[PDB]
């Protein structure tokens, strides 16, 4: 569906990224 990628996509690259960039550095 849409709404998967909106937050999954969101949540996913925004975990990911501070996970991976606001945390891993």
């Amino acid at each position: 569906g849409w709404g998967s990628f909106f937050k999954k996509a969101a949540h996913v690259g925004k975990h990911v990224g501070k996970a991976a960039l606001t945390h891993y550095l």
